[PDB]
């Protein structure tokens, strides 16, 4: 169980932080997984990086990361994607912009 508070690898925080956050902007609950091509005919354009629980679970389970700075910059790009793709203008759009301002902050201001 753990690992650290910090050990200048493993930035759980940044974890936590990105989960709870995506919790919240994620009206549905639970949403982690890839958008369908049928519905997306330009997620390469969209979302040229895709995110899936699978893979973000296994990513840091795994360690792909490499420090609090690779942490912050992945958590960053994924919030950018997300907006791009949210970026409608109903209130799931201001709810998703208006959390971004603490996303990031929340993934880098603790560590």
């Amino acid at each position: 169980m753990s690992k650290n508070e910090r050990d200048t690898s493993f930035n759980k925080n940044g974890c936590l932080v990105f989960v709870s956050r995506l919790w919240d902007l994620d009206k549905l609950g639970m949403f982690h997984h890839p958008v369908s091509a049928e519905e997306l005919p330009d997620y390469h354009t969209v979302i040229k990086r895709p995110v899936d629980l699978s893979s973000i679970r296994d990513g840091i389970e795994k360690g792909t990361y490499a420090t609090d700075v690779d942490v912050q910059n992945d958590v960053a790009r994924m919030i950018t994607n997300a907006l791009e793709y949210n970026a409608k203008g109903s209130t799931w759009y201001q709810e998703a912009m208006s959390f971004r301002k603490t996303y990031l902050d929340l993934a880098r201001q603790s560590g």
